[PDB]
């Protein structure tokens, strides 16, 4: 009588914008042929958003199923995740499940819901990874482990899936660090990425025009907000003292952290690289052609993408020796893969990195699923999902999804579009949007707003300011059309669709809150 309930594999990066997902011709700055081949066996979701831009926040609505504002953890803050509140993970370790989680968590509280967990101190590292686990007294402990975090979450994962009670099927999260900032790749990926022949986004330059006055204190442009020895990765001793100061930012200097956790082989293999991006640099301030601000800007454009590029490579090699565990273990086809980043992230569009923003490129969010008999091989899904639906999504997938259960979720089950492609009758036509974290890094604005199948409209509460894009005119959102005459009978719907799911969603009033607010706290409720 009892179905065979299928195993979740979860594979999450960090800051993995769609725009490099590697899936087709029009997404592979990079070939990424690992995130090739599971896009070829399954299906990509191309409209997949996140309802908050933030890694701690989008990890707790994948948790959850709610949104931040009924989770709790609504900003990269020091209040820790409520771990006793309805998670996912509990529901299917309740359920029969044998839950495990290895990387990145940074939700402040211990994970809940895993039998196994072994998690980076906060942001985690790049080079020689700590993690941070019990022993079987309940005490922590925090160990290190040599090697490249790429290499050594996947190492970690397939070790205990090779462990695992065989009878149980798994709940395996793999929470990359890559590609977060500072981007270092692995030794072995350094050169493997030239970025010469790309040319920056037509909106690199933005002057912000035709935008919110705010957009332009944000402080997540490539030309001014980048630390040219730890982002850029310029080596100091190398460039002449008289010049130091004209390729620093204000505040910018800072060392690359990374480097400190290397062995001096480690460190050899990679500063012998980086001295020819600083000879670059300091040849292109001699020459006086990146005394040209544009020009310099484009430059650091350049070791941004190659850099970004280059660590997912080692996701890339992640995939595979995952789905190659799948393969040969004969599990394939009762195992549910979900691979997404945390949210997207800007490309250079805007002149911007980072995300935050309810601007297309940071409200996406990549997502691919494969399920092989179930979900179809090789589709694009338009259809318009977001992060509070995986946990639905996974219950039902787990036969899990009691009463008791989805009565906790906001989001709703995205198996009727990812069994068919295509989008069902009478599917949700918009979804809510907010972000918390002003005063923050990066100080991107308190602001909220909804996503409908053409419009983006948002309220920034920071700056008291309105904007709509037209996504069909302008998918770039280059024009705020909040005021052209054009659109006022759709703001009037709009703004009204905005308060009903407000409504619906049980936003309070006066959240997210502007400037004379501090930063809300919730109650977990649902
Ligand atoms: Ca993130």
């Amino acid at each position: 009588e009892e179905n065979k309930k299928p195993n979740i594999l979860f594979i999450i990066t960090d800051d993995h914008a769609y725009q490099t997902l590697g899936t087709g011709n029009n997404d592979s700055p990079v070939a990424l042929p690992n995130f090739n081949k599971l896009g070829r066996q399954g299906m990509v979701f191309d409209r997949s958003y996140c309802a908050n831009s933030l890694c701690g926040p989008s990890r707790a609505c994948i948790l959850t199923g709610r949104h931040s504002h009924m989770n709790g953890f609504v900003f990269n803050g020091q209040r820790p995740l409520d771990g006793s509140q309805p998670t996912y993970p509990k529901m299917l370790q309740k359920a029969g499940y044998q839950t495990g989680l290895f990387g990145k968590w940074h939700l402040e509280s211990d994970p809940t819901g895993f039998d196994t967990w072994e998690i980076f101190p906060g942001q985690g590292s790049y080079y020689n990874p700590d993690f941070i686990s019990l022993k079987p007294d309940g005490k922590r402990q925090t160990k290190r482990f040599p090697g490249y975090a790429t290499d050594v979450v996947t190492d970690k994962s397939i070790q205990w899936l090779g462990n695992r009670d065989k009878n149980k099927p798994f709940l395996l999260v793999v929470g990359h660090k890559a590609p977060h900032r500072a981007w270092c790749p692995a030794l072995r990926h350094l050169g493997k990425v030239d970025t010469s022949s790309m040319t920056p986004p037509a909106n690199f330059h933005d002057d912000y025009a035709n935008r919110p006055e705010f957009l332009k204190k944000n402080q997540q442009t490539v030309a001014n907000h980048m630390a040219i020895y730890s982002d850029l990765k310029v080596l100091k001793d190398q460039v002449p003292e008289e010049m130091r100061k004209s390729i620093v930012s204000p505040g910018y200097g800072w060392d690359l952290g990374e480097l400190n956790r290397m062995t001096p082989e480690e460190k050899k293999t990679w500063t012998d690289y980086y001295a020819k991006r600083t000879k670059s640099l300091v040849d292109g301030m001699k020459s006086g052609k990146l005394k040209d601000p544009k020009a310099f800007a484009e430059w650091k454009w350049h070791a941004y993408m190659e850099d970004y590029l280059g660590c997912l490579l080692s996701v890339d090699d992640s995939i595979g020796r995952l789905m190659e565990y799948l393969d040969k273990e004969g599990i394939a086809k009762d195992t549910l893969v979900i691979y997404c980043g945390d949210q997207g992230f800007y490309m250079g569009e805007h002149g911007m990195y980072d995300k935050r923003w309810i601007f297309e490129e940071s409200l996406r969010m990549p997502l691919i699923m494969r399920w092989p008999g179930k979900i179809p091989a090789g589709i694009r899904n338009n259809t318009m999902v977001q992060n509070i639906d995986y946990a639905p999504t996974i219950v039902s997938a787990a036969g899990a999804d009691t009463p008791e259960n989805m009565n906790t979720f906001q989001g709703v089950s995205l198996l009727p579009t990812a069994f068919t492609g295509k989008t069902p009758d009478n599917w949700r036509d918009a979804i809510y949007y907010c972000f918390y974290e002003n005063p923050g890094e990066h100080n991107a604005p308190r602001h909220d707003g909804i996503r409908t199948d053409r419009y983006t409209l948002s309220y920034i509460w920071t700056s008291d300011e309105w904007m709509l894009f037209d996504m069909k005119k302008d998918p770039m959102q280059m024009k705020n059309v909040i005021d052209d005459p054009a659109y006022k009978t759709t703001v009037e719907q709009l703004k009204k669709r905005y308060h009903e799911l407000r409504k619906t969603y049980k936003v309070p009033e006066n959240s997210p809150g502007g400037k004379g607010t501090p930063i809300p706290k919730f109650d977990a409720s649902w």
